[PDB]
DNA sequence: AGACAAAACGACGCGTCGTTTTGTCTCGGCTCCCCGACATTCTC
C-alpha cells in the first residue's frame, strides 16, 4: 500500500520524469550552516 | 547496527486576516483692525 508522509522532499531533477521523483537529503550532506546579522543586531540562522 | 535528517508531539502560545467598536483637551476676560450684507440722505 502507498503510505503518505508530510514534509519537505525535493525533486531529483528537471528532465523527463525526473521532475516527479522526490528524495530526501543524504546522510552527512548538510555541510553548511549560515549565521547572518541584521543592522539591529539579531542573529539569523539557515541551513543551505 | 550507526548516527544523521526530519517528522511528530506539546500545551502553549503567540501572531493574523476581516470586521466592529471605541476614543478623540476645556473654559474665562477683554482690545482693535479689516471686510461683508441690509436700511436713510446726498452727487453723478
Amino acid at each position: 500500500v502507498r503510505v503518505f508522509e508530510l514534509g519537505s522532499k525535493f525533486q531529483v531533477g528537471q528532465t523527463g520524469n525526473k521532475k516527479g521523483k522526490y528524495v530526501e537529503a543524504a546522510k552527512g550532506t548538510n555541510l553548511f550552516f549560515a549565521v547572518y546579522e541584521d543592522e539591529k543586531g539579531k542573529r539569523s540562522y539557515e541551513t543551505i
